[PDB]
């Protein structure tokens, strides 16, 4: 029970088994994986353990429409809950998610922002989440970012792109572009500096959020309310 016992542990939605099983197969995967498990064993590890999955349960491959690439979770309790950007909630906004939804707001100032961080929303309508690396050690940032996150998530990544043709991306900063790179030919790949407050273009000014819809319209696809 390979895949049956994987999901279980970390509550996987099965919609995502054929992106994720063949890597469950890599010699590299056990390594990781052995490894995430020693770091649960001697220290406090965010965010918890059936949150680290959590994006395989708002929506299905086929459900994709967006991809936004982050970098690791947030290393204070109660925040972070298995999405890029997203808080719990009754979590304020911290700055780089603030100028996310600042930009948001100037793209489509029609747009009805409840203030709060939660992007639970944009996930079930198909806005994929995802970080390269998905724990950290409480209080430590880029802590668990050699452990192997990246590989494995770079692969399931890889196979949700060849699947359907037509996605957009969404690299923010440095590191997300040099993480990923997509086919600009079969995808729609939109880059931008990264949206905390100490880039030197201000993320306020990003209009990756009409752009994208404008992709979207081109291909008969439905366009994102970015409302949340």
């Amino acid at each position: 029970l390979d895949w049956t016992t994987f999901r279980r542990v970390f509550l996987i939605d099965d919609a995502w088994r054929p992106l994720m099983e063949p890597e469950l197969a890599n010699p590299l995967t056990a390594h990781l994986l052995a490894e995430y498990n020693r770091r649960c064993q001697t220290e406090e590890v965010l965010p918890p353990r059936e949150d680290v999955f959590s994006w395989t349960r708002y929506c299905t491959p086929d459900e994709v429409r967006v991809v936004i690439i982050g970098q690791d979770p947030y290393h204070h309790p109660g925040q972070a809950h298995g999405l890029a950007f997203s808080v719990r909630a009754n979590v304020p906004p911290p700055p780089s998610l603030r100028n996310v939804l600042a930009a948001v707001k100037n793209c489509y100032p029609e747009a009805r922002m409840s203030g709060h961080g939660c992007l639970e929303k944009w996930a079930r309508d198909g806005v994929l989440l995802l970080n390269t690396t998905l724990t950290v050690k409480r209080g430590a940032a880029a802590s668990h970012s050699r452990i192997g996150w990246d590989r494995f998530v770079g692969g399931v990544i890889r196979r949700l792109a060849a699947r359907r043709p037509g996605l957009v991306f969404m690299l923010w900063g440095t590191h997300a572009q040099n993480a990923i790179r997509p086919d600009p030919r079969v995808h729609c790949v939109l880059k931008f500096s990264h949206p905390s407050p100490l880039s030197k273009v201000p993320f306020g000014t990003c209009q990756h959020f009409l752009v994208a819809n404008r992709y979207l319209e081109t291909r008969s696809i439905s366009p994102i309310d970015w409302s949340v």
